[PDB]
């Protein structure tokens, strides 16, 4: 129902909400990030569809910010539903290189850029690409604020129901979370794809779902 809403975290960072209904799950509530370096904007995560996308890229535009990138945290719709259309305006997509392949195998449209290193620069000493390992996904990226201290996890960051799935890998979970415990304990702010903002104990807490899901 609602146009996506945007709302500042702190200077330079913003969250994005969109909201789809999607089959069997009723209307989903997604979070990206938006961060700013200089006069230069990165989206975090694509919104659901080409309108919200569109909608988040003119709000950035007409308050004097050039999109200069964006990062798919992973292959389903509620973080790379907007490339198709970044792509038919030239605005940078970036994915790993897993992931393009798993959007590819999907009959999806596919990130122009992808990268390979588990831990690299999308920009320098300011946004930081992790791959903790599987869990919701395969493929599944968090995403390091190293100036703010903001964790973005994405889908792999579940505290109450780990949700679809239907693509996860749940024996690694356990151990991907425990490893994005150890690379982040010093987060002040942990962002997920579907919960309320936090502190580090969210990394615990996807620990413990993911072991109780693990469990069946
Ligand atoms: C959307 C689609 O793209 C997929 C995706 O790729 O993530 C599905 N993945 C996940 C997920 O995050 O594991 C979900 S279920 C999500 C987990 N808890 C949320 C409860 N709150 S609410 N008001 O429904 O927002 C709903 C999606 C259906
Ligand atoms: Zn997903
Ligand atoms: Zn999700």
């Amino acid at each position: 129902l609602p146009d996506l809403k945007i709302e500042k975290l702190e200077e330079g960072v913003f969250v994005h909400t969109s909201f789809e209904e999607v089959n069997g799950w009723g209307v989903v509530t997604k979070h990206g990030l938006v961060v700013l370096v200089n006069t230069d904007a990165y989206l975090i995560d694509t919104p659901f569809t080409a309108t919200d996308t569109e909608k988040l890229v003119n709000w950035f535009v007409e308050r004097g910010y050039e999109i200069k990138g964006t990062i798919s945290s992973h292959f389903h719709s509620d973080s790379t539903g907007g490339i198709e259309w970044l792509n038919s305006q030239s605005i940078p997509t970036y994915a790993s290189e897993l992931t393009n392949e798993l959007l590819k195998k999907s009959g999806k449209v596919q990130a122009k850029y992808s990268f390979s290193e588990v831990s690299y620069w999308l920009v320098k000493n300011k946004i930081e690409v992790f791959y903790p390992g599987p869990g919701h996904t395969q493929d599944n990226l968090v995403v390091w604020l190293p100036e703010s201290k903001i964790l973005f996890g994405g889908c792999f960051i579940k505290p109450h129901g780990l949700g679809n799935l239907g693509d996860a890998n749940l024996e690694a979970w356990p151990k991907s979370a425990k490893i994005l415990m150890s690379k982040y304990g010093k987060a002040k702010l942990v962002v997920s794809s579907h919960s309320e903002k936090g502190d580090a104990s969210l990394m615990k807490r996807t620990w413990e779902q993911a072991l109780k899901g693990l469990k069946e």
